[PDB]
């Protein structure tokens, strides 16, 4: 139908939208701590701490398949990698305070994306 391409395009910008949110939330993580998944190899435990890991690759290939329906769906992953390092570091390491400082820059970027995604709905 008409209807399901008008859908489909509306998808493919949110799509277009969140994908410059990703760039720009991923550029302030200069030390790349959440560009890939916690390697099981090195960290053999890590899924008895935390149930649902999430990085930024994985994010990557679920908004390129159109994975994402709406802005709350992407802002969920990306706490999610904020909150599984806040548990897994303690307060004293690199990886907490990376942390700390992409979820403060980040809500800059994320206040104005939810406008943006209102705005053009």
């Amino acid at each position: 139908s008409m209807e399901q391409v008008a859908m489909e395009l509306r998808l493919t910008e949110l799509t277009r939208l969140l994908r410059s949110v990703l760039d720009q939330l991923q550029d302030k993580d200069p030390a790349r701590i959440f560009a890939q998944p916690v390697s099981l190899k090195e960290v053999p435990d890590y899924l008895d701490h935390i149930k649902h890991p999430m990085d930024f690759a994985t994010m990557r290939k679920r908004l390129e398949a159109q994975g994402y329906k709406n802005l709350h769906e992407f802002e969920e992953d990306f706490d999610l990698i904020i909150d599984n390092c806040m548990k897994y570091n303690a307060r004293d390491t690199v990886f907490y305070r990376a942390a700390v400082r992409l979820r403060d820059q980040g809500g800059v970027v994320l206040r104005q994306a939810r406008r943006e995604v209102d705005s053009i709905g």
